[PDB]
């Protein structure tokens, strides 16, 4: 189903970790477990990260460089369903929503992948 | 999908929060309707998992008591013992930090928990 531990919500399969790591850290213990840093793709899903999340800034997967689009993982561009707020190169989720900040701060982190 | 539409999973099961509030045995009748029962809370892994998705309000978990009688599941097995549970009510519910006790007829939401 979902691996020990990790949260299952409709077809994805999450992990809240405990500590604190920059992005690309953060994105590379993702990708040990199979998994990237969460791709937040509905208000759904946004809305189950935010109950569970608790009061930490999570980071998510969605960066870019200056002068360059939101990017997914994948390096495609994402196209804005909520709003992400800042001029920061990496994405993560505070209390409200989605917020944006320098890629070598130290944030907990978010890991999705498919339950299949 | 491992659990059904609007319920999250974790370690096997399948858990439902709800919106409104019942007393206990309205709770317990919900959930049974459901094919489920209210939430068995059998490890402190399961503990913090429901403090951190439940939300800001009381909810019923799956534990009541006779008088001056031990704890005991829906099903009639005597509970584990795995954390503290204040008070001196006879139904078990969770606040913001652990579990405590009310009268069974007080009105609270409640959590559902089955297999996936
Ligand atoms: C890239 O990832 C995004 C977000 O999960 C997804 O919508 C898109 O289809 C993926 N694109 C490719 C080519 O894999
Ligand atoms: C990100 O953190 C790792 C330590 O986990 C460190 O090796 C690397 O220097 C950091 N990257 C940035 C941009 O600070
Ligand atoms: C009663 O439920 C508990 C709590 O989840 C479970 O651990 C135990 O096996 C059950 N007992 C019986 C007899 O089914
Ligand atoms: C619990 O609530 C139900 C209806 O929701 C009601 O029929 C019943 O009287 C209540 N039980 C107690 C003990 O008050």
């Amino acid at each position: 189903a979902c691996p020990e531990s990790w949260i299952g919500f409709q077809r994805k399969c999450f992990y809240f970790s405990d500590d604190t790591k920059n992005w690309t850290s953060s994105q590379r213990f993702c990708d040990s477990q199979d998994a990237d840093l969460a791709q937040v793709e509905s208000f759904q899903e946004l809305n189950f990260l935010l109950r569970y999340k608790g009061p930490s800034d999570h980071w998510i997967g969605l960066s870019r460089e200056q002068g360059q689009p939101w990017k997914w993982i994948n390096g495609t561009e994402w196209t804005r369903q909520f709003p992400i707020l800042g001029a920061g190169e990496c994405a993560y989720l505070n209390d409200k929503g989605a917020s944006s900040a320098r890629c070598y701060t130290e944030r907990k982190w978010i890991c999705s992948k498919s339950d299949i």
